[PDB]
DNA sequence: GGTTCTAGAACC
DNA sequence: GGTTCTAGAACC
C-alpha cells in the first residue's frame, strides 16, 4: 500500500485470522484489542519484527495516531483519531 | 528514610532476599538486574504497588536517575548516575 | 506525591 | 525509515 510500513504491518496483523486470539478488531469494529500482552508479544510480534518489544509497538501506534482506550498491564485496547 | 518513596521501595526490593530471583544487585554490586521482566511483574511488583505496571516502574526509575544498560524485551538491567 | 499515556531524541 | 531510551504532561 501507500501507508507507512508500520501501518501496513498492523493491518496484516489484525486482518490475518491466524493472529485472531492475540490481537483482533473489537466487536463493533470500533478498535483493536490485545487481550493479553504477553501472549501477543510471544506469538504475534515475532512474525512481523526482528525484535519483539511491546513498548516499541505501543510507541509506534502512538506515532501513527492511535491512543490507548482507558490490577495489571495485561490487556490493551487502542483506537485511532482519523 | 529521607529519600523519595519510590526510591525507598526500590531499595526494599533489591535488598529483600525473598525477591532475589526476580530482581537483584549485579555481581560486582554495580547495578540492578531483572533477569525476567514477566516473572518480576508477576511476583515482585504486587508486593509494592497496587498496580503492577512495568512501564510505570521503568518511567520512575528514569525519573530518579537510573538508566537502562544496553531477541526479546525479557531481561532488563539498570544503573544510576549518582 | 503516584501513575500512566504520549512525545522527544538519538541511536540503529 | 526502524527502534528504543528518556522525558513531558496530565490525570489520579
Amino acid at each position: 500500500m501507500a501507508r507507512p510500513a508500520f501501518v501496513n504491518k498492523l493491518w496484516s496483523m489484525v486482518n490475518d485470522k491466524s493472529n485472531e486470539k492475540f490481537i483482533h478488531w473489537s466487536t463493533s469494529g470500533e478498535s483493536i484489542v490485545v487481550p493479553n500482552r504477553e501472549r501477543f508479544v510471544q506469538e504475534v510480534l515475532p512474525k512481523y519484527f526482528k525484535h519483539s518489544n511491546f513498548a516499541s509497538f505501543v510507541r509506534q501506534l502512538n506515532m501513527y495516531g492511535w491512543h490507548k482506550v482507558q490490577n495489571n498491564d495485561s490487556r490493551w485496547e487502542f483506537e485511532n483519531e482519523r
